[PDB]
């Protein structure tokens, strides 16, 4: 990565018509970390490209030089429903900017392709799918005459990461986006993107054309946010109350985010808030502009104190003062987690980013994305966080950010880094041995057991079949047997095991492959635990 | 991964093998490389067939799948590959089908049954990307079969798709490693036209493969005779060379000829039959009923000729293909290789003839600009075209990394059998001239298409450059035009493309590499013919 101190002046012959942007257009006072460094390579026509979590502020950085700039800035964006997001934020301001897709409707093509060579159109944005660049022959044609007649001026190619075929939401027409810098290389190109991946990023300015562009990259540490796990009550109705109790307790009156699994969930959480006094609401990616303008409204305007999201690619929920985000099920991985969570304190005041940990998540989780090539090894990641009680959990994040992450010290901004608690190291063996019994007489039976029928059989109940005669029960609660059996899925002592059924894959457990350690007595499995 | 070791017929299903071979499929001997792949595969193993289109790699997951009980289940990424098995098997009387996202579903409900009914007929299951990963129901009752003994083996046609590494990722291809990791019992196919040993070894990770033996069959073809020759300026006159050749060298001989764009093929269709040829175009697209319209003529010769057009999707597999005319260029090395390599079948001596057109150069690459390595593929196919002093297998095993020598050839292509005397040409003066007209073209603010700046070489086009006395060289067009295209490849011109209304257009400029040319030792040769 470049360094953008050099940058991070305003002494540049464009400063002043940004700083007047800034402040009289998009109504903000000052800028965020590299910003304004983006924004002056940009202005100074050279290529960058820019690393920054969501909700950092990215889409400013080749907003505000469109404004300061003639004609207009192509972006590429991979969503109708983000152009949508950026449209309505871009309309609300007064900004006059458009998108094309391929359901545009004709006499809309019509006009866009006309008003880009129309040298008193106020266009100042245009915002297409990459298919418009790939399998549109008609609006490269107008871009080609666009770019000659000194109205195209600036790509902005938002998501670059789909460039490279190792990140997260490949596209395949973001390959041909290479043509943008070849036909039109005075036009300046920016990157936008929340992964690091420099392999991704490296290879994403190869396929662009664009090879070595300054990279900027922000520190991904929010020094501001407090991270926290919580168990996850087993009852449904236990879980919303502690919810309610503890927006009440710590967050009266306070807004805040809660991300819920499933689309189901978000809607099921966001009435039981309600009718336990909590003003809520849900967003999703799918909605409509007007649905997620009723949403933004009433967040804003404190109407709805919660906003329950599922998540999802497109949320464009942001708002500066979150000063909550609680997970009602753990993320699918430690990077979904980061960017979800870090959507609280953007105001750089503290804020809280409460996790709750289910036994039973695990599993649901792990059976949705079975399809994904390292999906259970992403959320056994999640999960090992969730059990970690020796580490500040700074550390444990900062892991998978290792390039853009800042070793600055966690200053008991963390449950683990603030609790005086010991801990100790407790023998499980016998317990494993025990499950593995269990779960043999269940093969030689050919019954497939999930960890309902697992615990049930290691606590004496359950189909009789599943028992093992002389097991005794261990008289622990059922809690703890999720934890040790929890334990024993992410050592691989126990394994998971996937059933597609009609409707749904399901997870069973299975003798996992360190199983056979447990041939030689003298292996022994510890836990720790709270002291 | 040692291929003798598997070419011996004393396995325990060797003689249904060969029952199932010679009276089913009715082939009397496996090709290179089939025996043994069959046998890994009959054995319970993985194994990745690489292996030419047209080979015969369909054979290596189909035979075993009427030796084994159950159901063969086939990844195939296009619907008009999978109808192109499907109808062979059907001719064959072999019991197959297909799931897809149109299925209607009565045929789905069908097929769900079929594959839970432990008598069934159902053999093979040809099935997209998509069903595996987007297919809660197909997955569970792949899940029943598998459990029942009924689904035994898996096949992964373009397993190349598989791995990022590689230009022709399909995303869904990368959700198919649930397959091994849900199936362990059921052994595993890859088969692929795609040789890079990069590529493969990712494709065995996604797969989840841990054990996987690899068979690649060369690249040589060696009953082929390759030939390039000139394309004539006129179409008219192009088409009755055309049936000239047939039928003077040919003579009621089955052949393919390609085209490069859909009235090409098309136009030259019915060219064909008016000049007395019983000829029949072919699209990758085309109905299934439609592709067994051509496939029925073609094998009773009530169509000579078959007119397809460079696409992928082809199935148009004929033995006794005694010639392939490329009416234009293909795109790519890659391309020209598979498409001439459907010639000669039957292991007789095949033709294949490529007309090289100096317009064709930009005709492709125009057509190209969104491969981003559409020009470096078409320029090394440019470049084939224009050698003269090397052995086609040379440079075409070039294009593999393998080396090759004319005594391997054995006087099996134009530039072995044909032997031209040449020289090499000082053509930096050449080179000098042609980047005053550029420069020229830049002080009057327009730019040029490849018919000007030959005209201005030669004094033509609305007197655009008329000074430093550029006298035409005294050369043919023909010879002005394969200069250019030297300067093409070695990039001291570059073209630029235009995006119009409706098509991509290429322009000429002065290329990257004309730096070299200020230093006045530095020699720009060519080789010409003599
Ligand atoms: N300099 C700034 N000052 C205040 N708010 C900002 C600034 N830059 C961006 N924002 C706000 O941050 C929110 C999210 O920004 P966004 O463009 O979505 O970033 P990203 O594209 O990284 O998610 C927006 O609502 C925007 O108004
Ligand atoms: N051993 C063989 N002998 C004769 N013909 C064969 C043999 N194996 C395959 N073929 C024929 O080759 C043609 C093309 O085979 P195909 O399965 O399409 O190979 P690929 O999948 O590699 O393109 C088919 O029409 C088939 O009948
Ligand atoms: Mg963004
Ligand atoms: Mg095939
Ligand atoms: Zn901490
Ligand atoms: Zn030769």
């Amino acid at each position: 990565m470049s360094s953008p101190a050099s940058w991070n002046k305003e002494d540049f012959p464009w400063s002043g018509k940004v700083k007047d942007v800034l402040q009289n257009v998009f109504k903000l006072q000052k800028f965020r970390p590299l910003q304004l460094e983006t924004i002056n390579v940009t202005m100074s026509g050279k290529e960058v490209f820019l690393v920054m979590p969501t909700g950092g502020g990215k889409s400013l950085c080749y907003q505000l030089p469109a404004l300061c700039s003639d004609g207009f800035t192509l972006v590429i964006c991979p969503l109708i429903s983000l152009m949508e997001d950026q449209l309505m934020v871009l309309k609300q301001l007064g900004i006059s900017a458009t998108m094309l897709n391929a359901s545009s409707p004709k006499e809309h093509v019509k006009w866009v392709h006309a008003e880009m060579v129309n040298k008193n159109s106020k266009l100042k944005l245009i915002y297409v799918t990459p298919e418009k660049i790939a399998k549109s022959k008609m609006f490269m044609s107008r871009l080609e005459k666009a770019y000659e007649a000194r109205r195209f001026t600036r790509i902005a190619v938002d998501e670059v990461h789909c460039c490279s075929q190792w990140g997260h939401d490949f596209r395949p027409d973001y390959k041909a986006l290479g043509i943008l810098k070849r036909q039109f290389p005075n036009a300046s190109l920016i990157g936008l993107t929340a992964t690091a991946t420099s392999h991704v990023l490296k290879d994403a300015q190869k396929i662009l054309c664009v090879e070595k562009c300054f990279t900027f990259t922000a520190s991904f540490n929010r020094p501001n946010l407090y991270y926290e796990v919580r168990q996850k009550p087993s009852n449904t109705e236990d879980f919303i109350e502690d919810i309610v109790k503890l927006i009440n307790g710590r967050y009266k009156g306070q807004s805040g985010i809660i991300y819920c699994f499933s689309q189901k969930d978000s809607e099921q959480v966001t009435i039981s808030l309600q009718k336990l006094g909590i003003p809520a609401g849900a967003y999703h990616a799918n909605m409509e502009p007007e649905d997620k303008t009723k949403v933004h409204r009433r967040w804003a305007a404190n109407e709805i104190q919660v906003v329950v999201a599922t998540v999802a690619f497109g949320m464009g929920i942001d708002k500066p003062d979150v000063r909550f985000v609680i997970h009602h099920s753990m993320s699918k991985s430690m990077e979904n987690y980061y960017q979800e969570s870090g959507r609280a304190g953007r105001d750089d005041m503290k804020a809280d980013c409460i996790l709750y940990y289910g036994f039973g998540d695990i599993f649901r989780i792990s059976s949705m994305v079975v399809m994904e090539n390292v999906g259970q090894q992403k959320l056994y990641e999640m999960v090992s966080y969730c059990q970690n009680i020796n580490k500040c959990r700074r550390v444990l994040i900062a892991q998978h950010f290792d390039e853009v992450w800042s070793p600055e010290a966690c200053n008991k901004m963390c449950d683990n880094c603030c609790k005086e608690i010991s801990f100790e190291r407790k023998n499980v063996t016998a317990y494993c041995r025990d499950l593995i019994k269990i779960l043999k007489q269940a093969e030689d039976l050919n019954e497939k057991l999930t960890p309902l029928k697992l615990i049930d059989s290691w606590m004496g109940k359950g189909a009789s079949k599943l028992r093992v005669a002389g097991l005794a029960p261990p008289t622990l609660p059922r809690e703890d047997l999720e934890k040790i059996i929890a334990h024993f899925l992410i050592q691989q002592y126990l394994k998971e095991d996937y059933s597609f059924t009609a409707y749904a894959t399901i997870s069973y457990l299975k003798v996992g492959p360190k199983a056979n350690l447990l041939n030689n007595e003298a292996h022994v499995i510890t836990m720790r635990v709270k002291k």
